[PDB]
């Protein structure tokens, strides 16, 4: 089997991407944030504290003839940005872009933190990291990908995120019309539960490539590109007026600037992030100070190849017995 679903930016800045997901019988369609940095499929629901729901579409398990309470199961998750959610668990039928999993753990939110409430466009998350990170207790649950794996034509999914435009998540096949040149594959460590790999280095604009190992994760659920402070300083030094602002919480730059590109290495290959991808607009409405799309990972404890990086490539998440990552230009 295969599946193919369009993923759409939630706003003009590509702050995140939502993908429609069918849950239950008859189908209830919710727009979920596909997150290769976590491993829980959770949704706003009829159980979510009413004051914490503000415009989201909810899953109502009592209206699904295929929903079953997973007795005794609870979940609770905290994300890198400090957001969180928790609740109980159902199993139900879940379909993505024509690909159907029966008995998928659907984690029903009883509580969500303010950042989730305040984002009316995201109805929940669909985790695509390794199932070892799944938070369901006392019986850990499998991701949608993990559950679908055996049935897929090939045990892979691909992320093709757009810049200021829709893109595609495919399951079970590689669309050879979706990228240019060849796909370069690189090793993955699953030891932290992430799609963790090592970039071979970087360049700033038309500058010479610096060969240096950068360990990090491929994370579709993170907006920006988070890299070591040395690398990030080297980038923003090429932007007149750019500075790191403690008060804003990162590098800012004059909105009148033309940003240079940023290249990262995948083995011997090179992915080029155009300068415009690194512009996340005024820090506050009407400001002439703009927020940068490349930020320091210092104090995160890991480097994160988030959407800013991933949207510059066609990315293969290879879930073979030894997982790997593939990157192509597009």
């Amino acid at each position: 089997s295969t599946g193919s679903a369009t993923t759409t930016p939630i706003d003009s800045l590509d702050d995140a991407y939502i993908t429609p997901v069918q849950i239950g019988t008859p189908a209830q369609t919710l727009n979920l944030d596909f997150d290769t940095g976590s491993s829980d499929l959770w949704v706003f629901s009829s159980e979510t504290t009413a004051s914490e729901v503000d415009g989201q579409t909810i899953y109502t398990p009592s209206k699904s003839t295929t929903a079953k309470l997973l007795s005794g199961a609870t979940w609770s998750i905290s994300y890198g940005d400090g957001s969180s959610s928790s609740g109980d668990v159902y199993t139900d039928t879940v379909s993505v872009g024509g690909l159907t999993v029966t008995g998928q753990a659907v984690e029903s939110a009883k509580k969500v933190s303010s950042s989730f409430t305040e984002d009316s466009t995201i109805d929940g998350l669909l985790g695509l990291a390794f199932s070892t990170l799944n938070t369901v207790s006392p019986t850990q649950q499998k991701t949608f990908f993990d559950n679908a794996k055996a049935s897929l034509d090939s045990p892979v999914f691909t992320a093709d995120l757009g810049y200021h435009a829709p893109g595609t998540y495919n399951f079970g096949f590689i669309d050879t019309t979706a990228y240019t040149g060849s796909i370069t594959y690189t090793a993955v460590s699953t030891k932290q539960g992430f799609w963790e790999w090592t970039s071979t280095g970087y360049a700033v604009g038309s500058g010479t490539f610096k060969s240096t190992s950068i360990d990090g994760i491929a994370d579709t659920g993170t907006t920006l590109l988070y890299l070591p402070a040395t690398v990030v300083s080297a980038y923003w030094a090429q932007v007149s007026g750019a500075k790191s602002s403690s008060s804003v919480g990162g590098y800012v730059f004059p909105c009148s600037a033309t940003l240079p590109s940023f290249t990262f290495g995948v083995g011997s290959a090179r992915i080029v992030i155009p300068g415009d991808y690194i512009d996340f607009g005024p820090i506050s409405t009407g400001s002439s100070s703009c927020f940068g799309g490349i930020q320091s990972s210092a104090g995160i404890g890991i480097n994160i190849f988030g959407d800013v990086a991933l949207k510059a490539a066609f990315v293969v998440f290879n879930g073979a017995t030894t997982p790997t990552l593939g990157f192509a230009s597009k």
